[PDB]
């Protein structure tokens, strides 16, 4: 494909220094460029066949095509001896949840603020560019040396740019076109589907506030049913948090998908109006 | 792919007897099976490259996978010397508009009734099976020898079955899932997009009533803007048509996509409750 390297052993470019995580597709490794010494996250995915490469080409296309300071960048990809190697830029600090475990406590509200503004910038770009992350959560928000954050894992992301350019395409006079099609109000242009991510951002905020996400204590089999049954979740010890925090959540954690705010609307909120990552530079310095 | 034949000359199977239409992708031919003598519509599409075959694999997949009496069936497909051959079952009568031109008049209301019930059965199957035709119109509704109708041209159709099975797929406990995702109320499950076809059915009905579709007289450049500006179109000489005809249209030709009826709802309408195609067997007998 456009971004995958047929015929070259990637351990002739990149040396494994250790293991990092263990995402259930395969193993993931601390990698280092043999020439430049740039560090990278190496996903080695086993693939039975070559028809299986199509399964991963959306993560690859998303990463290769994204250009934002708060979204991980694709460095390099290889198909060699029935593995796909994906080499993603290496965020030195660790995953936001991996830190809460190391420190045995949740983020403070100012640390939540920085992640939430930085993570929201990410999402807004994605949504302006017709990508839905679809697996947002603390563990796929990553921390740089500099105390910034980069959003990662696009394994189950959706990218509607090719099906919009497919749908839009027509020839001849279109007397039969619906008025909604005519006014570019198909579901691909409309925000409805993209708003899954906003709800998640909500849960990720509570996750970061309380270490673990709502319903963490239930039988896993009951979690889905609980999300249906129950009103949107809230902070457990509400008195700990500001009224901006609590208001922000109400705009993310809203079941009437229409009522729920877009990212564009959300950037205008008083909770996310911050411009200094000191809070983080501190958290990450204490985890070193 | 699953349904295309690499390496065999299709004129060793199928003989060209004449030309039929001339769809702006290529030429289309009266074909006849050299062995069985079954007639077929042969689409010969020129293709510069092989990456271009992916462009047509949705028409092919739609036809191969559909099994309904009122949707044309795929007989055979071939890639040979930079052409795709698509061989579709041959509806002997002609296209519904091609008949109105031959006879120089529109269909009567009873002839419109049969097409509308038959065509609606088609659509309902499609929508139950997550396909949107997206180019419904008189000219892609075809007539058999027996005075039935089969719906054709899936060139710009959409099939959401693979992206629903892609989206639905998840692993681990999903604490972060939106409630709409959880209740299977993504845009792929919801009827909104599929309802483009219902509006079109509306215009196809007026087309069949008046020979040519609303706004046929305007500069083609103004048609889209007119569809936006204007209330939904109506029958020109309303006194000609029954109140069922007129009511049916109001349920198809409705700009508030929500208000507009599904096919499922529409099958329950008194306009479509017919069970004899005599009206058609007559129309097609007069065009022979």
């Amino acid at each position: 494909y456009e971004h995958v390297t047929r015929d070259l052993n990637p351990e002739d470019f990149w040396e494994i220094i250790g293991e990092l995580g263990d995402g259930a597709f395969g193993k993931v490794y601390k990698a280092q460029n043999k020439e430049t010494s740039v560090l990278a996250a190496a996903k080695v995915i086993d693939t039975k066949s070559e028809e299986e490469l199509e399964d991963y080409m959306v993560e690859i296309d998303i990463l290769a095509s994204c250009d934002h300071p708060n979204i991980v960048k694709l460095l390099d990809a290889f198909y060699y001896e029935n593995n796909l190697w994906i080499l993603i830029e290496f965020c030195a600090g660790g995953a936001v949840d991996a830190v809460m475990l190391e420190l045995e406590r949740p983020l403070t509200e100012s640390q939540i603020q920085v992640v939430c503004k930085q993570t929201l910038d990410a999402l807004n770009y994605l949504h302006d560019n017709k990508i839905i992350h679809r697996d947002l959560k603390a563990g796929n928000i990553l921390f740089t040396l500099d105390g910034d954050i980069k959003l990662a894992d696009f394994g189950v992301s959706a990218k509607n740019t090719r099906t919009i350019q497919r749908r839009d395409s027509f020839i001849g006079t279109p007397y039969w076109m619906a008025p909604e099609v005519v006014m570019c109000e198909t579901s691909k242009d409309r925000p409805y589907d993209y708003k899954a991510d906003v709800w998640s951002l909500g849960i990720t905020l509570i996750e970061m506030a309380e270490i673990e996400p709502p319903h963490h204590e239930l039988n896993p089999m009951r979690v889905l049913l609980k999300i249906a049954k129950s009103e949107p979740p809230t902070l457990a010890q509400p008195s700990r948090w500001s009224s901006n925090f609590k208001d922000f959540l109400k705009k993310c954690l809203e079941k009437n998908v229409d009522a729920r705010w877009t990212t564009s609307q959300l950037l205008q909120h008083p909770f996310v109006t911050v411009d200094s990552n000191k809070p983080i530079r501190e958290l990450i310095a204490e985890a070193k």
